[PDB]
C-alpha cells in the first residue's frame, strides 16, 4: 500500500473542498460549499461524507479533490463507498484528473464511476447502471469522450459499500466492481493518460447527465431533505 | 463490391418499410409509416429519402431496415447521406443490427452514424457533434454499450453528401466519416460482433437521444415544417 485515507479526520493535506455556484458544470442544480463536506462516523466506519441538502430552492452539495496535493501514475486505485438512492437527480461520481495546469479536458479525465444517468430512470434500474468514461482533447471544442455503460447484477445502493478499482498502466484502464471487471479502455496509443493525475469525489444533485436541470422536475431531493454519500476508504497499490 | 444500390428504385427484395405508433422505441415522438420513405431526385442523383413531417401534434417519418434481405459480415460498408439541420430535435442514425430473431440487443446493434444528442445542442456543435455505439447482452436487463462521440472537422449538416464508413474484421469495427478516422471498437473477444447484420436507416423526432421526448419543447420540425434525410448510395466492399 503506497496511500490510505480512512478518513479518520479530513487532511487539507490531501484533500481540498470545492466552492461553486449552481450552473458551474453541467446546467448543475447545487452549489458546492465546505459545509456539505465532512468527516464522520457510520455505525463502526470512519467515513468521509458528502451531503446534499435542499432548503426552498436552494441546493447545497460537496465536492474534494487532491490537486496539487495527491496525484499518481500506472497504479491501482480503490475505493469503498456506500451510495444514497439516485433516482430522481442525483449523481455520485468517484473520478479523476490530470494534475497539470491545461484546461479540461486537455488534462485528461477518468469516470471510474458514475451514477443517476437519466437512462436508467426510464429503464427503471438506476440503483443498477453505472457510467465509466475517458474524457480528452486539446480543448473544449476538440473533446473525445469514450463511455461504457451497464447494470451490475445487484443494487450498488443497497445501504452497502462497494469496492470501486482502476487498474492503471501504459495500455488498459480497466475498471472493478467488487473485484469483477466492469470495463477496459484501450489508451496504448492515448496521450492523455501517462501522466500524474489527482482524485475527486462529488454528489451532483441534477445537470444534462441526469436529465433533469429545473428543480421542479428533482423529485430525488425534497425540501428540508438531507442525503449522504460515504467514502468508508480509497488506497493506492 | 459484393452489393451497391444507387436507389434508381425501392427494391423490395433488399429493403422494409417500417410501421409503428410514437413512443415505440426511446420516446420518439414520430409514427414511421410507408408514406414517408420514397426513392426519388436530387438535383442529377438517385437517393433514397427519409421525410420527417408535422401536422400539428401528429409527427411522421421514415424507417428502413434489410433484416432477412440482404446481411453481411466482415465486409467494409460506406453510405452517402445529406442530413438536416438536426438543432432543436431531428434524430438520423445509420445503423446495424444482427440477422437472427434474437431479441434487442441479444442479436447485436452498431450505430456507424447518429445525430441530435442532447449535448450536442448544449456544447453548441450540434451540426458536428457526431455518435458511434454498439449494443449486446443476452437481453434488455443485461444491456451493455460501448460509445465514443466528438465534433468532426467540418459541419455534416452543410447541405452536402457526407461518407460514413464501417470496416469490420473479427478483432475490430472502424467507424470513418469523410475518410478521416472517427473510432475503434475492440470486438476480438466480444461474441455479438461475429454472424450477419442487415442495414437501418431512419429520422426519428426527439426521443430521450435528444433529450426533447415533449412535442411543446420540439423545435427542429414545427407544425407545418417537412425535412428531408437523403441517401444517395450504400455499398458493401
Ligand atoms: C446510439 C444510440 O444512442 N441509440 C441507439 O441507436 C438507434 C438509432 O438511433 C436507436 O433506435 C436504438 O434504440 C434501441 O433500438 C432497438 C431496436 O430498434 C429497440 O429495440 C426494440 O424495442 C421494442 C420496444 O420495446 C421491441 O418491441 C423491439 O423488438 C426491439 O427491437 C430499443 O428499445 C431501443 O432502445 C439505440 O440502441
Amino acid at each position: 500500500i503506497l496511500f490510505k485515507d480512512d478518513f479518520n479526520f479530513f487532511d487539507e493535506k490531501v484533500w481540498t473542498k470545492e466552492t461553486h455556484e449552481p450552473g458551474w458544470t453541467n446546467q448543475e442544480l447545487q452549489a458546492y460549499d465546505a459545509a456539505h463536506v465532512s468527516v464522520g462516523k457510520d455505525g463502526d466506519k470512519s467515513v468521509l461524507i458528502l451531503t446534499a441538502e435542499r432548503k426552498g430552492n436552494k441546493i447545497y452539495s460537496g465536492r474534494i479533490n487532491s490537486k496539487g496535493k495527491k496525484s499518481f501514475k500506472y497504479r491501482k486505485i480503490e475505493a469503498s463507498i456506500k451510495l444514497p438512492k439516485t433516482n430522481g437527480g442525483l449523481w455520485p461520481a468517484f473520478w479523476m484528473m490530470g494534475d497539470n495546469d491545461k484546461q479540461w479536458p486537455a488534462c485528461g479525465e477518468i469516470d471510474i464511476m458514475e451514477m443517476g444517468e437519466q437512462s436508467g430512470m426510464a429503464a427503471g434500474d438506476s440503483e443498477k447502471q453505472v457510467n465509466t468514461a475517458i474524457h480528452y482533447g486539446p480543448s473544449a471544442a476538440a473533446h473525445e469522450q469514450q463511455y461504457y455503460k451497464a447494470n451490475v447484477a445487484n443494487s450498488l445502493q443497497d445501504g452497502n459499500y462497494h469496492t470501486y478499482s482502476l487498474d492503471w498502466d501504459e495500455n488498459n484502464l480497466t475498471i472493478s466492481i467488487d473485484n469483477v471487471k466492469f470495463h477496459t479502455f484501450d489508451i496504448s496509443s492515448n496521450t492523455y493518460f501517462h501522466d500524474n493525475f489527482y482524485i475527486l469525489f462529488n454528489l451532483a444533485v441534477g445537470g444534462a447527465f441526469t436529465g433533469i436541470t429545473d428543480i421542479n422536475k428533482l423529485t430525488g431531493l425534497k425540501d428540508g431533505q438531507k442525503v449522504n454519500m460515504y467514502i468508508d476508504w480509497v488506497k493506492i497499490l
